[PDB]
């Protein structure tokens, strides 16, 4: 039987590196491999974290700043910080309480929770665990069947999703050789997608191949027609992808390379953010992820055109060790680091971060 | 007595790195040294594989792609994938069945087999092993004697060669210090070139020095006059070399640095491909090799102007461990990776790969 | 009880690297951690020392130079070399005689001593130890209370400070994870700031947070109004910061990133010096620090627009091992290396260093 | 008593790296330290060998080349190859037969021998050992005394020196910390400079400081007036140094950084060669050294504007292990590698090397 973390309470860590190492003591080796590794030779995965020092934050002086405020007004939401939970499959790999513990902790921190289509809990359980006022978005892995897609969108609406995130960069799985070496299969059901995917004993290759490969702009139009929720396209890393998305009626862009898990030999997401921000030209909101481990990474992404930054692996490691308490402590780590960076950079508010000018590193 | 691999059947590997390591268990150390190493301080050899991340593949989204097709129409041939067997000497160093096993396996995969002038089998055996419908090209190490050169061209014609590949970048051998340390000599005859080279007990320095050093455009004209087969010049890495080749009547260009085995301190072949593709301007087909270990490398070469990509060492390691079955499994590894890359890049067909735009890596 | 170094006399070292290692034998581990480490992942701290080879010194020939003279005329001062003591807190962490030993040694070398607001001695003791003719500057960590700030400025005047250095890049402490791992607290009082900070048993986070966070140009105007001493702004790394400082009446600019102790992910100070020197355009003097370990680093900073170069950690390591004798030996190491560099570069005097042209390193 | 190598005969090596290691078995540790190491943190010393791959040699094809000829016509000399012996002090540190063995071996190879002012033999012994037809140049470390300088120039003339090489980049010694750690002193006299320097028991700092520091263009004019031999200025790495040298009547330029032994933090000599070749514009001959370990390095230097390439440490390691036979084997190693590079690059003669175009490495 697969046994994940069970602790609910405060965890001891300094940074996200010793947290990642500590989680190896509570997550079974196959599950830890699935969470921790990446595609191919890991060039793109390693570049994600390195890329934040391609651009340098200037520690300005005499900026008349104290008690910097991370409070973020986004649509009709008031977030504690411009930091949100990325959609991550199967939280039962990390903690017995799974998405109930992660939705509760992210609700208590006070920010957006993005639910995965491949969750180990129902969306009804995720909504119940966060509470009725918790801001929640729905990440969509589409079926090949449009009847099933209508049913999943009506289900997202019933559960008060405020946006639909169409993940478009995992039409098939990457060459994840750690999962191959481990013979990884999912241990739990995937109730949200149960009409097309059973989860238990399935390879990640089989799971992604059960979803829709032939995604196109018509899929954005389908979601608009049948849900009337704003659509974010996730995995956007070029101008061409921005224009395809906006022309089809997308109301948000989510810059990502899937945490280096997909196409090895592609760019770091932070480098792609420059190209995407120029193409979007503030027409719609931008979410950014992949490689974020420090407050300075969040600051640099927002200065470079992101409106929100999403957290993946670090949140899952905190969940494994401390449940709702532990995942909230990870969000608090990022908020506390962002407050330090804001004071030393000279930015009183999140809007001031957007107006900061980074220096390109000519000696990387 | 020199004893190579003898197994015929399925081999267990994840990627080309663990395959290269596994082959050390079946190839005698001197033969393994000859296959695996490179010239001088190994700068050029190491740069070949690194250079593929000088250019970054964009994982596009909403591209309306599924079941990408690697089928390649080349002249009157239908290939399984745009992936061919490079000319590699003396397959008897790797497997007892030598070029019979490699020609059979490449025929069964369904692509072009390039026979080496320094083969351990006759071209008659290579044609018989592939079958009459197998696409085969003849790689020519020319004699100093034009009578011998006429005889070798008539022999290539009798065996249904569809092209002659004039290898022009090995007029002498490189400074291969692993072969020097090992006291390497060839253990088998070289029947195709037996009129000028006996093979058995000969150093690689002596073998290359027995062939023609003073290659010139007149040699292309000689091959056209006496065979009426299309001539590819192999080792082309600059505009000057393209113009010298085309002005002399070459009908193909093969971009290579001989797998880093020749002039240490020269460029990586993938970097040279940009210069050669601009000079050729689609006037003749381009074959590309040197350093290819992943589907993403094949995709990037084709996006950068290659029509076909040739495989060297990885195919020989598969041959050593599994014979015809093992070499076909290596071609299947590259085809399966290329299908994954095509889906995630958004390319339905091989012609779509040619139209993909890579992003230059400013932070290598 | 905290026990620091006690030796007064000559120390044995080759360079600043073996000196840093030797100091681990006499400084208690918590104090050594506080002195030696830096913020976050240590990118900025490591880049400081690497950055000196971003620009290359040309060893000119036939320059008609011998017995190069480091004598520096600065205001009405005559310095032995263009090399000064940086403000560093709590010298009692390094040596029992603390700032008495460091002020005496720097006075005997014959250069400017910058006293820290967080000193373990009174400014009266620092003035008494240096003697009445010793050039001393006062580094100011301001109170939130303007009455306390007036008292501290009157105290600096009574002790013959010739400049006030407003440190503006430590409004809060950086994420110094070595100090967190060690549970570091200060062992000694901070008498200069005793009206707002007690020092003993306090975290570095608490100490910086007791000083003023909301520094602005109004603070420069306050210091001018109440002391009539020239004001240097310390931590300046951009054109915007130069203009804010000069517009508010600053009479000096001190280029620094606080030895990599503050905002990780920011630039190396030597790289920032180019931007600051262009903005200042010789309107006021420039002091430079962060990463200086060799005479060639001092030469390059002066050629790039610095008038004076400040020494931090290396001086503290020398103090720990040899007291006044040991700190003077560190200044002598830098002067002797600078004389070697001046001879080989072809610069007779310090003004000749300013006119030297470095070559940018295109292959870093 | 200092005991150096004594063997006269053939030595076993593959490349200059295993030769450098083998010499540790026959050269006493202090002498080996003096020969092998460099200044400061060894940035410049390490960059010298790395810098050859800043520019890439194109292996051209169909160039109509065989049996490439390294024969070099230089003034009225006929050299075996465009490869000469650099001036290196005190060959008695390496072999008992000292400069007698090195002059004989370089004469038998058939190239220019540059005698050091700090030789362990007289120039009469060096001339006698090479024979009357051996091309020999005299490297001059000048006295502060012009009477002594006239005597040394008349001595060079009597011994048939064909050029005077004024070494201008060692007016003082670099910070050679291996020699400091070892307490190195010279074990033998320096007869050529005996009027001002005794050699025995002297530090390298004392030896360089006994020679002239205040070198200027007047020193070139002095040498022309009193010897009527062509003057080469050694250590030239910039346009300013070329113009100072030529304006003062220099008839040759020797590009060098003294093998990384002098000013750490300066450029690699191969990178400086581009700047110097553009300034010289073929007005006088150029000699190049520092970091040469491969035939490809010699080829690249000549393609980049050198007329001759000088060898230092590798020749001394060969001398230590095999005397005259061993030093000739090192010159033969470089000639044999240069012949391989010429064949693969497509250059029939040394003048053809000068016309080769390298590709700048954009991904170093
Ligand atoms: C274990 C695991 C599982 C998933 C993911 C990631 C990881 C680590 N990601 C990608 C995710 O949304 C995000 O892009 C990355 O996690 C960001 O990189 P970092 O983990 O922060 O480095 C992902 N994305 C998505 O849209 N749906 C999913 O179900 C999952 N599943
Ligand atoms: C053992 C071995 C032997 C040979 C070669 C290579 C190797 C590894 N190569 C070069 C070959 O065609 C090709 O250019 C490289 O193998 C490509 O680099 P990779 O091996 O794929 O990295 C080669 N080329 C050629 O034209 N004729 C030959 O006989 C040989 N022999
Ligand atoms: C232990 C310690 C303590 C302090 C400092 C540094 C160090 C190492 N620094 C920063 C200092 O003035 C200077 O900018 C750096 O020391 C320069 O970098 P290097 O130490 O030379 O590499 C510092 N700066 C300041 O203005 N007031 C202070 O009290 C201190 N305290
Ligand atoms: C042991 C030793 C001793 C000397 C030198 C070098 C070495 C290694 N060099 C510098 C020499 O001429 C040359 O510039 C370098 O040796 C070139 O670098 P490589 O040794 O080839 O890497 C040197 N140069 C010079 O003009 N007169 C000298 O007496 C000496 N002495």
């Amino acid at each position: 039987v697969y046994q994940a973390g069970t602790h609910e309470g405060m965890i001891d860590f300094i940074n996200m590196e010793d947290l990642e190492l500590a989680a190896t003591q509570v997550i079974p080796s196959g599950g830890y491999g699935y969470i921790s590794s990446g595609a191919g030779d890991l060039f793109t995965y390693r570049e994600n974290q390195k890329a934040f020092n391609h651009q340098l934050v200037i520690p300005h002086v005499l900026k008349d700043v104290e008690l910097p405020d991370t409070t973020t007004y986004f649509s009709d939401e008031t977030l504690a910080a411009p930091i949100i939970m990325a959609p991550v499959a199967a939280h039962g790999l990390a903690h017995e309480q799974a998405e109930k513990a992660s939705a509760k902790g992210v609700s208590e921190f006070g920010t957006i929770y993005t639910a995965s289509s491949y969750a180990s809990c129902t969306l009804e359980e995720i909504r119940a665990a966060g509470g009725p006022e918790a801001p929640q978005w729905f990440q969509f892995y589409m079926s090949k069947d449009d009847g099933i897609n209508l049913d999943i969108l009506e289900m997202a609406k019933r559960n008060g999703a405020k946006a639909v995130v169409l993940t478009a960069d995992a039409t098939v799985g990457g060459n994840r050789e750690t999962d191959r070496r481990n013979g990884f299969t999912f241990p739990l059901p995937m109730p949200i997608v149960q009409a097309y995917q059973s989860g238990v004993g399935q390879t990640l290759d089989a799971v992604y191949k059960s979803s829709k490969q032939k995604l196109s702009p018509k899929d954005i139009e389908f979601i608009t027609t049948h849900s009337e929720l704003p659509v974010y396209v996730k995995g956007v890393q070029s101008e061409d992808d921005v224009y395809r998305s906006l022309d089809a009626g997308a109301q948000g862009i989510w810059v990502s390379n899937h945490g280096g898990r997909q196409l090895d030999g592609g760019p770091a997401s932070f480098d792609s953010l420059r190209y995407v921000a120029e193409a979007v030209d503030k027409r719609v909101p931008i979410v950014f992820d992949s490689g974020v481990r420090r407050g300075q990474h969040i600051f640099k992404a927002i200065a470079s055109g992101a409106d929100l930054v999403a957290i993946g692996r670090p949140a899952i490691y905190g969940l494994s060790l401390g449940g709702s308490t532990g995942i909230k402590q990870v969000f608090d780590f990022f908020k506390t680091e962002l407050e330090m960076v804001m004071q030393l950079a000279g930015t009183q508010t999140v809007e001031d971060i957007k107006n900061a000018k980074l220096r390109e590193n000519r000696f990387m």
